[PDB]
Order: structure tokens, then C-alpha cells, then sequence
């Protein structure tokens, strides 16, 4: 066929129930995550071509950076739960890869503070039960698909994104590539 198994996807042995329909996870120390966002921009590539009525879902992971790296998944917990991720992604990005500026949880907070959100706002949401279970939900979704590599990208609990299977060459090509990729298993 023109998308095979094992190609531009891989499929779970193991399928996971209720799972989102789009699910995407990266984490900050991640330097292909870095180009996903920064230069491909493959989450916004992806929206663009996705059917709707779809949710589209991004979660950090734990495995990189070890106590920074749980420091960052709490973060971004605080960024869902306050609606800022459009204004912390970049940032914290770069102030962990490419200025690294980032090496602590202040320096974290200080992303967040800079970006606008209130001191209070912010301290009250890292240390709200609402972020753990954000927290929790996140590791959850990781541990359902065994996951030991970022980036990653899972349709309907059922399919792996495989990128190292699509031409790169071309930038826009791979992110075109990538996206009605997203859209046939979203389709399947």
C-alpha cells in the first residue's frame, strides 16, 4: 500500500482504551522536540489537517533531565491547567537547549513570571491538587504506551507515529509528510 505497518507507523501489540485521539509527548531537554516545535512546527502542522471534532493532546515526560525534567512536567501541568502553553513553549525551550538559563525550579517559574502570569497565580497553581492529578495524568498516559522515546505521537491509542520512515530532505516535505500521516490514521 502507499502507508504501510511498520513505515510511516508502527502499531501497539498492546492498544490502550479511552485513550486521546491525537496524543503527542515531548519533553523540554528533548532537541528533536526543540525542532517539532520551534522549526516544523509539526503540532500546529497537524491541527491545520486534522478532521474536528478532534482533540489534539501534548504531554511532557519524566525521563529526561531527571529532577528538572519532573520540574518541567509539573510546569507544564500548571501551563494546561492555567491555559498558557502558547506563551511558556518557546521560552522554556530555549532557556533549557539554547541559552540554558533554566536549572532550577525558579528559573522555571521565572518563564512563567516573565510571560505574565502572576507570582500568586502561579505558586497556587504548582502547588494546587489539580496540577498532581494533571501531574499524574500525564505520567499515566506515558506509562500506557510503555514510552522510551520523545518525540512521540499516538492516534487513538492504537498508532505510533514512525518518522524515522519519511524523507528529510525537505522540511516541509517531512511536516506535510507527517501530518497526512496523522490524518489517515486518524481516518483508519
Amino acid at each position: 500500500a502507499q502507508y504501510e505497518d511498520g513505515k510511516q507507523y508502527t502499531t501497539l501489540e498492546k492498544p490502550v482504551a479511552g485513550a486521546p485521539q491525537v496524543l503527542e509527548f515531548f519533553s523540554f531537554f528533548c532537541p528533536h522536540c526543540y525542532q517539532f516545535e520551534e522549526v516544523l512546527h509539526i503540532s500546529d502542522n497537524v491541527k491545520k489537517k486534522l478532521p474536528e471534532g478532534v482533540k489534539m493532546t501534548k504531554y511532557h515526560v519524566n525521563f529526561m533531565g531527571g529532577d528538572l525534567g519532573k520540574d518541567l512536567t509539573q510546569a507544564w501541568a500548571v501551563a494546561m491547567a492555567l491555559g498558557v502553553e502558547d506563551k511558556v513553549t518557546v521560552p522554556l525551550f530555549e532557556g533549557v537547549q539554547k541559552t540554558q538559563t533554566i536549572r532550577s525550579a525558579s528559573d522555571i517559574r521565572d518563564v512563567f513570571i516573565n510571560a505574565g502570569i502572576k507570582g500568586e497565580e502561579y505558586d497556587a497553581a504548582w502547588n494546587s491538587f489539580v496540577v498532581k492529578s494533571l501531574v499524574a495524568q500525564q505520567e499515566k498516559a506515558a506509562a500506557d504506551v510503555q514510552l522510551r522515546g520523545v518525540p512521540a505521537m499516538f492516534v487513538n491509542g492504537k498508532y505510533q507515529l514512525n518518522p524515522q520512515g519519511m524523507d528529510t530532505s525537505n522540511m516541509d516535505v517531512f511536516v506535510q509528510q507527517y501530518a497526512d500521516t496523522v490524518k489517515y490514521l486518524s481516518e483508519k
